[PDB]
């Protein structure tokens, strides 16, 4: 599971 | 920016 917020 | 990989 990969999550990114930028 | 939101990125999800499951």
């Amino acid at each position: 599971l990969f999550i990114e917020w930028l």
